[PDB]
């Protein structure tokens, strides 16, 4: 194949010309985003049931649904939440792969079949079903600087203007408003109600009667009477639109002839449908859009895309409305394509140097300057029949190929270069000659790095998703690489090099080349020697080396393990939660007394803070709240002591003064899709309906015991805990005696304080909801519902104090199940220096001395972690049985393949030693890096043996053939190490958007090529005499 | 896939014409063979439960599980889960000028589960600073809560 | 019952929020017509897979549903695949009168 | 076969909260017949290979 | 073009696929004179013949 092409120049710049367009044409209809889908995809089924209980809403609405959400592809489990605020979510989750817009309407077409099954009022909300990954491209939020517009009007106008063409935006897919349209609000008032001996429920009657379009039939309808000639529809009266036109549909006219307009009664006015909710942007009324990238889009173009659309909005936005962008994940994703396509040109002009530098000579210097980039469009476009878009790992994976990419092409042009010098061969005549040499083993570590890279790949799960990414796209290269190291590179080498005078080493050009020239011919000859030595006393350097292996093992039972890097979004979470019976105005202020805070003596590292009332990431409610702290470009605030992990212990300790609110800061997950990514994540389960009480003592024991547990910490239930809850007691004896229905009464009580949802208005076009509840002063204490009558049998009055009496009691703020059965999920941790999986192991123990009936259940990243964790005992073996196959076939051997394994130790040391040494973890970019750095390594390994082997075989013995072989490969590997440490330097120090995933691979490949290149150059020939004496 | 998205296209295009008794009671959509797969019964040890009493075991416990179990297609239990019963007796009924849908109506009137909204509810006035869920009428779980009706 | 200018205000309009943003979009066309009718037309490049685009469109629909009137909400929005012709007729005709 | 091992499990995973006087049982089965076919021919396979 | 600026235009159906059977037309032309360039300058290793 190589002599075929290097007699055939023009046939391989074809193939490298249409791997080229191939590339080009791809790298422009590749997607462009963050990250793939990690995340298992879920699908959120949600509704509010205004004034409803979380009770109410888990027997009225959860239940039912989930008794039909069944016979469903690819499910992996069911979990829900029922709400004090009337809403829920039901979250159904699915295998990776799972085809997202499949699986949703699985889970909304069994939805359709329960609504049914629902309280009409649920029914007529809606149940919106909806994909719920959290990998959100921007989030936006029409914040009002001053104080015009509140939450709710912002919303409707979002909606109203922002909304529509948004959406039409190119790149633009999911996206949620905070909040909903305007919503006709009628607050009745129980006094203005009873003076006319009227009840909430003579409106809610009457509300409906006086606003309901008519059909209307036609003027010449069919049958029609012979001739008519005129045919026209009859357009009837259109539904109230106007806080005026409710204000007039009557209730009751006096006696006297007066009548009784609703503004008799209650205020009118538009307004929130939905006030559970409350957010401010540094303090003012706000709400927003969180958007996600359409599938295929580019996170880039989209983004400034979103920014146009809002920009042709913001000249028309009333006075005091400010859109602003407090999240955005574009300055991630643009910040990592420079700081590859950086990396990639420097390697490439490292490279030339290095090439230079050795070879002293420019033509050598164009090749892998040709090759190199050649393979790089390739792998785009491989990557671009696979599937796979342009994102973080794809390309970091790129940044760690180039080690490999650089090598394959200096390694062809160095030899032949060398052949050249040492037998006067012709370019034509080395370059086939190297290509006989050498070939078989690039056929070999093509087959052996795929054997290294490609197992990986078949990882289930979310560690799965990651792997597959660095290592398609590194083998896809590597692949690459090879052909173009077979097909191309050779026949340039062939075509571009000059002759070298045999035995020429350039010891005579004087200056520095001469001195050079010198110097390394000297440096080879210690090396031989070093060698020489180190192959007669042989015993005391495996001596050694058993040492080399032993530290690497507790080198590894010593470095803590991790999902990935310690990454600084411009992000940090703080989590408020008061006391259970906390009023939203209490919880409001406990947020600000931080954003007062953060937003000033942290103005150094804080931009804005957006805060929310009723929202919380443990639950929802008056007592949960939070703040989503932003931060300023990693370039304005740089030192540690600016460190999103910094700002951090500062937020804390103020907020450590809080005896009065439970305060919390903690910076984001390293990808949000996923959550927790430390620690341990499962349900507590009543399996058999011993009860809330009961399992709720399983929670509380499970939880002061797990802390008697020297293997677990910061074990925390993660819902809410039980707070008081006002319960109502109905004395029908006095109803029914009294002349009072019984429906009446619940009437009353649901469309007075709860709420009810009535009618369809119109407003300025599209249509909106009508709500009819008590005005605020009639609803706050015990005492107002005393304030509340009913008309009875005939037209008296009766008080809700006559035969209503109250009464408190514990109940559950926030109902949770699993997979169909009532639960509660625990989080938590395992103890310093313990594995997630000694973690579980513990707990595995601790379930054990739950009450009768009580289950539990692995769920999110250890049920995942569980099954990946038992494939990898599998996994690593067939990436060494193939190894070792592949390598027994290329030097026909079933023990020299030992002679390059061997150096699998070597170099990972150096990586172990690197990244410990530096403080980081044993995360995916270490573990890929590790890979990569073992890889190269082996490579150079390889082609000593082979050289060797075949020097062995032309007529010369074992030592003297590895010393040879040595001594012919030095130079190779001193130029590829010289030029791919070089080229991750950058990495191991740079600071900025995206730094810490650039440490995490740079601190790795650095330690580990340092290690490796030094120590493989003394050991393989020490390996293949040693067990070539065996 | 496509076949059941497509007969539910339909399907919910008759639904709402149909009798609200039917539609109450939960229409099943199936992708799944013919034959049975199999059946997992259960049994009395110590012969203390009716064929009634594993019957609201199954539904209760086990058959959404198998329900949700990787490759179910559809399911039979040849059994019931309970069912809160009220055996109506025409002559107490004619001894108080009573009927059916007197019964029917106070069940519906009585056995419910409404929202009834809370204290601190919002939107409330400033100043505010308790708030509580109020838990008016439950649902009844005993015969003698049923039986208690007014 | 509502005329062409409600049933685009109150129903086409909001429905075509939910279809910006589909895959492989061309373009939509909607009518609203004097009789309480609408028809939604969206439309997809070449090699779209149709049983796919329809599950997508079922999947926004879904989402505009709740924020239409009851009216329709109760009623039952009707999606199918778009055919722009008619491949036959197989009309019936009475000789003898028989039948009108 | 996958369907039926994975009911087996998951009724397994609920055995443990069964009342008392209970024991599941499998009355009619289909997946018996098949593990014995494919595996009475691998028996065959041997016999012929020897 | 008589409009009232306010009003514009958007072509369909057949137009649409019209005015779309022109924008391909000349990178058609372009690529597929690549092709042929390619495939003879390796075919008959040369650069003169293509
Ligand atoms: C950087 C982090 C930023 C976090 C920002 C979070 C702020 C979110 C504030 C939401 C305020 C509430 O906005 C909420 O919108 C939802 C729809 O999505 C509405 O939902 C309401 O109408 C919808 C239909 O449109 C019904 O299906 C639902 O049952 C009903 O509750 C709520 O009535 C409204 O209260
Ligand atoms: C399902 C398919 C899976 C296939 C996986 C198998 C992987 C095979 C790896 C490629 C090995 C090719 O190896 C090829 O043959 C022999 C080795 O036996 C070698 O040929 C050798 O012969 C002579 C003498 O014997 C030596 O001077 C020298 O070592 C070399 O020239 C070459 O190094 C190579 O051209
Ligand atoms: C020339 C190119 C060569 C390079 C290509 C090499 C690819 C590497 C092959 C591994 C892919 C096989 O896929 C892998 O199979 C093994 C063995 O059945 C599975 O392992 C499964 O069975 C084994 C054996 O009972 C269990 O110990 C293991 O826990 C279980 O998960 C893995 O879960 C699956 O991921
Ligand atoms: C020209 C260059 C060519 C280079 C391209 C090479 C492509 C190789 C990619 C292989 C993809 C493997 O696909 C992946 O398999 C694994 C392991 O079986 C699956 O994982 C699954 O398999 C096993 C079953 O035995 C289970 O133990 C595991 O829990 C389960 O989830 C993944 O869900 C699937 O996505």
């Amino acid at each position: 194949m190589s002599k075929f092409f290097i007699d055939r120049p023009i046939f391989a710049w074809v193939i490298a010309l249409v791997i080229m367009l191939a590339g080009g044409l791809s790298i422009l209809s590749l997607p462009v985003n963050q990250y793939p889908a990690i995340a298992p995809p879920a699908i959120a089924v949600q509704v509010s049931y205004p004034g409803a209980s979380a009770e109410t809403v888990q027997d009225t609405v959860v239940q039912v649904i989930e008794q039909q959400m069944n016979g469903i592809d690819n499910l992996r489990y069911i979990s829900s939440e029922s709400n004090s605020d009337g809403s829920m979510t039901i979250t159904v989750t699915f295998e990776q792969g799972t085809d997202p817009d499949i699986a949703q309407v699985q889970v909304q077409n069994k939805l359709q079949l329960a609504t049914p099954l629902l309280p009409q009022e649920v029914q007529r909300q809606g149940i919106r079903v909806t994909k719920a990954v959290k990998n959100f491209l921007m989030v936006v939020g029409v914040v009002s600087t001053d104080g015009s517009m509140t939450k709710e009007d912002l919303s409707n106008y979002i909606v109203s203007n922002i909304q529509d063409p948004l959406s039409r935006t190119k790149g633009v897919g999911d996206f949620q408003v905070f909040g909903s349209q305007y919503s006709m609000r009628i607050w009745l008032d129980p006094a203005k109600l009873n003076s006319y001996q009227l009840t909430p429920g003579d409106v809610s009657s009457a509300i409906q009667a006086q606003n309901v379009q008519i059909s209307s039939g036609q003027l010449g309808g069919l049958p029609a009477v012979k001739g008519q000639q005129l045919n026209a529809t009859i357009i009837g009266k259109t539904r109230l639109q106007t806080a005026e036109q409710f204000e007039n549909i009557l209730l009751k006219v006096n006696p006297d002839g007066s009548q009784v307009r609703l503004k008799d009664v209650a205020d009118v006015g538009l307004g929130g449908q939905d006030y559970s909710i409350n957010a401010q942007f540094n303090g003012s009324p706000a709400s927003g859009i969180a958007i996600k990238l359409a599938t295929g889009a580019n996170a880039l173009d989209t983004a400034k895309a979103i920014r146009q659309t809002i920009a042709n909005l913001e000249p028309f936005m009333p006075q005091g409305m400010k859109v602003v962008y407090p999240y955005d994940t574009t300055p991630v994703v643009s910040a990592s394509i420079h700081e590859v396509v950086k990396t990639l040109g420097e390697a490439i002009l490292l490279v030339f140097l290095v090439m230079y530098l050795f070879l002293q000579n420019f033509r050598a210097t164009l090749i892998p300057t040709i090759a190199v980039p050649v393979v790089l469009l390739g792998t785009f476009g491989v990557l671009a029949a696979f599937g796979f878009s342009i994102n973080t790992l794809t390309m970091f994976g790129m940044v760690l190929a180039i080690g490999l990419l650089v090598d394959d092409a200096i390694v062809v042009v160095e030899n032949v270069e060398r052949v050249m010098a040492e037998e006067g061969l012709s370019p034509r005549e080395a370059a086939r000659k190297s290509m006989g040499q050498i070939q078989g083993a690039l056929v070999g570590i093509a087959m052996v790095l795929s054997a290294v890279f490609l197992p990986m790949a078949f990882f289930g799960g979310s560690t799965g998703v990651i792997y597959r990414q660095f290592s398609i796209t590194i083998v896809s290269a590597m692949a690459l690489s090879v052909i173009v190291a077979l097909i191309l590179t050779p026949a340039l080498c062939a075509t571009m090099l000059k002759p070298i005078e045999k035995g020429d080493h350039g010891e005579h050009k004087g200056g520095f080349f001469g001195w050079f020239n010198r110097m390394f011919l000297s440096t080879t000859h210690g090396y031989e020697r070093g060698v020489a030595s180190i192959l007669k006393h042989r015993a005391p350097y495996l001596l050694i080396y058993v040492v080399i292996v032993a530290g690497m093992i507790w080198m590894f039972t010593r470095i803590p393990t991790a999902f990935l890097p310690d990454e600084d979004q411009g992000v940090l979470f703080a989590q408020v939660q008061t006391p259970p019976g906390s009023s939203a105005e209490r919880t409001q202020v406990v947020v600000d007394s931080m954003r007062e805070y953060l937003l000033e003596k942290e103005s150094s590292s804080v931009s804005s803070v957006f805060t929310v009332t009723g929202f919380n990431f443990a639950g929802r409610g008056q007592s949960s709240g939070m703040a989503f702290i932003m931060l300023k470009p990693w370039e304005e605030r740089p030192g540690g002591e600016n460190s999103v992990f910094e700002l951090a212990k500062r937020a804390q300790m103020h907020f450590f003064s809080f005896k009065d609110a439970m305060v919390f800061a903690f910076a984001p997950p390293s990808v949000l899709e996923l959550g927790n990514a430390t620690g341990f994540d499962l349900f507590l389960q009543d399996q058999a309906g011993v009860g809330h009480e009961v399992l709720l003592q399983a929670r509380n024991k499970f939880l002061m015991l797990a802390a008697q547990n020297p293997a677990l910490q910061r074990v925390r239930p993660n819902g809410m805990s039980d707070e008081p809850q006002y319960k109502l007691e109905i004395d029908d004896e006095k109803a029914s005696a009294l002349g009072v229905s019984l429906a009446d009464i619940n009437s009353t009580v649901s469309i007075a304080w709860g709420s009810s949802y009535v009618n369809d208005f119109i407003d300025r076009g599209r249509v909106k909801r009508v709500y009819l509840q008590g005005r605020p002063d009639a609803r706050m204490n015990p005492d107002d519902l005393s304030k509340w009558y009913v008309r009875n049998d005939k037209g008296e009055m009766v008080p809700f104090n006559a035969f209503a009496t109250g009464k408190w009691e514990y109940g559950s703020p926030k109902l949770e199940r699993y997979n169909g059965v009532p639960a509660m999920e625990i989080l938590g941790e395992p103890a310093p220096g313990l594995s997630s999986g000694d973690a579980m192991a513990a707990v595995e123990e601790i379930v054990k001395q739950l009450p009768k009936g009580v289950g539990y259940s692995w769920t999110g990243l250890s049920y995942e972690e569980r099954l990946s964790g038992s494939q990898a005992p599998a996994l690593y073996a067939l990436s060494l049985l193939v190894v070792f196959l592949c390598l027994a076939a290329l030097y026909e051997s079933w023990s020299i393949p030992f002679s390059v394994m061997l150096v699998v130790p070597l170099g990972v040391i150096g990586a172990l030693l690197a990244t410990s040494m530096r403080g980081l973890s044993n995360d995916v970019f270490f573990q890929v890096g590790l890979l990569t750095t073992i890889g190269l390594s082996a490579k150079n390994a390889i082609l000593i043996v082979e050289f060797a082997k075949e020097l062995h075989e032309q007529g010369k013995g074992i030592v003297e053939a590895a010393i040879e072989a040595c001594r012919m490969r030095l130079r190779p590997i001193v130029m590829t190490s010289l030029a791919f440490i070089l080229g991750v330097v950058p990495l191991a120090i740079s600071t900025g958007a995206g730094s810490g995933s650039q440490h995490a691979i740079g601190t790795g490949v650095i330690g580990g090529m340092v290690t490796a290149t030094v120590l493989a150059i003394f050991w393989v020939p020490l390996f293949y005499v040693a067990v070539s004496t065996l």
